[PDB]
């Protein structure tokens, strides 16, 4: 494989055959992974092929998703704690999120965002990417 990019795994990625069957192992955040940077669709979902393996990992977990804030957002380490020293992001700013929504112990859903590491945890509440806040 001659076309290869390196990216941190931002979310523990299940490894899948070309048919979208789980192979029983994972790639782990925040290790680097080598991928062929060509999007591959399998049963409606996007993957990258791991370099020199007939293995596929979800794009969302690697290069993630461009999302636009619909509301001012604080950056959270956990349910009740802001990432230390962080400010806010504003309605209209663009954020890279990785992976599906994650349910914290408060019961609310979060997106892991660019820069999140074990010593620098960075999440935004999912609702801040939706128009309707009928919950305030
Ligand atoms: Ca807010
Ligand atoms: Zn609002
Ligand atoms: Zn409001
Ligand atoms: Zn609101």
């Amino acid at each position: 494989d001659t076309n290869v990019k390196t990216y941190p795994v931002m979310v523990d990625s299940r490894a899948y055959d070309k048919n979208g069957n789980y192979l029983g192992h994972m790639y782990y955040a925040y290790d680097n992974i080598d991928i062929v940077p060509t999007v591959v669709t399998i049963n409606g979902k996007t993957y990258y092929k791991v370099a020199n393996k007939d293995e596929y990992v979800r794009v969302t977990n690697i290069t993630g998703n461009q999302r636009t804030l619909k509301h001012n957002a604080y950056i959270y380490w956990s349910s009740y704690r802001r990432t230390p020293g962080t400010g806010k992001m504003y309605r209209g700013q663009t954020v890279t999120t990785y992976g599906p929504q994650m349910k914290f112990k408060n019961g609310k859903k979060y997106y892991r965002i660019e820069g999140c590491r074990n010593n620098n945890k960075r999440y935004i509440k999912a609702v801040n990417f939706y128009h309707h806040h009928h919950h305030h």
